[PDB]
This record gives C-alpha cells, sequence and structure tokens, in this order.
C-alpha cells in the first residue's frame, strides 16, 4: 500500500477511497489501509451545506502529498479539480472585478478568519473586518453557505489568495467620530 501511494503521488493516479470522517479541518479519508486527510476548503466545487451525504462514500482522490514519516497523506479532489480552477482563476487574475469586488459563498469559518469562495481564490475575511464590531465567533454573522458580498484589502497572486473585508461597505464610523465626538465629549 505504501508503494501503491507514493506511486499514485508520482502517476497522479486516481484511487478509490472512503471517508472515514470529518473533522474541523476537512474529512479523513483512508486509502489502502493508509490515513487520508482531505481540507475542508477543498472538499467539492459546490459548498453544499449538507456535508453528511459525504461521509462513509468510496469516492476517487488524487494524491497531492505522501508522508512517509506521519503514516498520512494529504488528498484532494485533484486531477479534475486543478485545470478548471487554473482558467478560473486567471480570469479573476485577468478581471481582478474592480479591486476584486465579488459575490462569493463562505465555504468554511474559522475563528480568525472566514473562508469566503469568490470562484478560484480563497479569501479569510477576518473576525475583525466580518463588521466593525470585535465578534467573538463568526459562526453567528455569516452561516456556512451564505452569499456576502467583501472588498478586497489585500490580493496574494503567486498564491492565488485574497484578504477580505466586510468594514468598507459600513460608512466609517472613524470619520463620523470625528464629527460626532470631538475630545471632551461625555
Amino acid at each position: 500500500a505504501w508503494i501503491t501511494l507514493e506511486k499514485a503521488y508520482e502517476d497522479a493516479e486516481t484511487v478509490t477511497g472512503v471517508i472515514n470522517g470529518k473533522v474541523k479541518g476537512g474529512f479523513t479519508v483512508e486509502l489502502n489501509g493508509i490515513r487520508a486527510f482531505l481540507p475542508g476548503s477543498l472538499v467539492d466545487v459546490r459548498p453544499v451545506r449538507d456535508t453528511l451525504h459525504l461521509e462513509g462514500k468510496e469516492l476517487e482522490f488524487k494524491v497531492i502529498k505522501l508522508d512517509q514519516k506521519r503514516n498520512n497523506v494529504v488528498v484532494s479532489r485533484r486531477a479534475v479539480i486543478e485545470s478548471e480552477n487554473s482558467a478560473e482563476r486567471d480570469q479573476l487574475l485577468e478581471n481582478l472585478q474592480e479591486g476584486m469586488e465579488v459575490k462569493g459563498i463562505v465555504k468554511n469559518l474559522t475563528d480568525y478568519g472566514a473562508f469566503v469562495d469568490l470562484g478560484g481564490v480563497d479569501g479569510l475575511l477576518h473576525i475583525t473586518d466580518m463588521a466593525w464590531k470585535r465578534v467573538k465567533h463568526p459562526s453567528e454573522i455569516v452561516n456556512v453557505g451564505d452569499e456576502i458580498t467583501v472588498k478586497v484589502l489585500k490580493f496574494d497572486r503567486e498564491r492565488t489568495r485574497v484578504s477580505l473585508g466586510l468594514k468598507q461597505l459600513g460608512e466609517d464610523p472613524w470619520v463620523a467620530i470625528a464629527k460626532r465626538y470631538p475630545e471632551g465629549t461625555k
């Protein structure tokens, strides 16, 4: 099995595997007795809110990384997912959508930011920038699969990543404070 997964890493082979469980960062797959990890942002082209149907199904994965030292292989639904996303990443790379303003669907929420799919690029929408308010948890404002319009603060071309912000639609209250609250106000 270990020789099998190493060749499929070299040969880019499609291997059948069973997803044994889902964790906060992805799904656990088993391939010929070797433990695989499917990243949450890499599970499917559609951010299907009902992930329960993905548990226990035999599905094919492409070996991205084989770790001899840890007995774990990181797989994603590759082959199929990589050529389409390169064209779409290039399209977003060429369009840049008036400073990357785009409707996006939140694939997964993390405690330091939200993963928002803009159709090819991964954005971290930080809890600080989800709203002007210092929210303790992103889960109350945006649910997995909600469409939010977010404005990009930073575009990382080399990693095909965008840093997102929601604050910029809400008129900056600090500039209003300069007009609302002079020094000395109780």
